[PDB]
């Protein structure tokens, strides 16, 4: 079994930026949520070889994870927040595609994403 290649985390091509939005977003949200208990199973792309997972990457076609959005905040990869958020989105987007209601790996990304959302409803404008 195979996993595919992880996000790019750096493109040398793509304009870069940090605005005060995107620093909140590295030093506050991305913060907060990575040491909550729940941010493991988060803070790196899926390995569907070692979870057993062959049908992970047949279903999940734009995979995102903490651990990506790190690196891409670190290295200014950005031009803008919404950026960003968009992949915090997607990150729990294919958590509740794949997996169902109920699941212990739903209720927590449900509790990291309601975590996500009081701290954006705070950026800085
Ligand atoms: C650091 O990477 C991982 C480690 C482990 C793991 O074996 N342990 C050791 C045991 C440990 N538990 C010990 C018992 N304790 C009560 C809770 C903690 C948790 C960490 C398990 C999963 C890991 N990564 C991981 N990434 C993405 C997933 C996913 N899993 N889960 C939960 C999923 C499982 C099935 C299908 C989809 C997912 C999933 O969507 N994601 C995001």
């Amino acid at each position: 079994s195979t996993n595919p290649p992880p996000p790019e985390t750096s493109n040398p091509n793509k304009p870069k930026r940090q605005t005060n939005q995107l620093q909140y977003l590295l030093r506050v949200v991305l913060k907060t949520l990575w040491k909550h208990q729940f941010a493991w199973p988060f803070q790196q792309p899926v390995d569907a070889v070692k979870l057993n997972l062959p049908d992970y990457y047949k279903i999940i076609k734009t995979p995102m994870d903490m651990g990506t959005i790190k690196k891409r905040l670190e290295n200014n990869y950005y031009w803008n927040a919404q950026e960003c958020i968009q992949d915090f989105n997607t990150m729990f987007t294919n958590c509740y595609i794949y997996n169902k209601p109920g699941d212990d790996i739903v209720l927590m990304a449900e509790a990291l994403e309601k975590l996500f959302l009081q701290k954006i409803n705070e950026l800085p404008t």
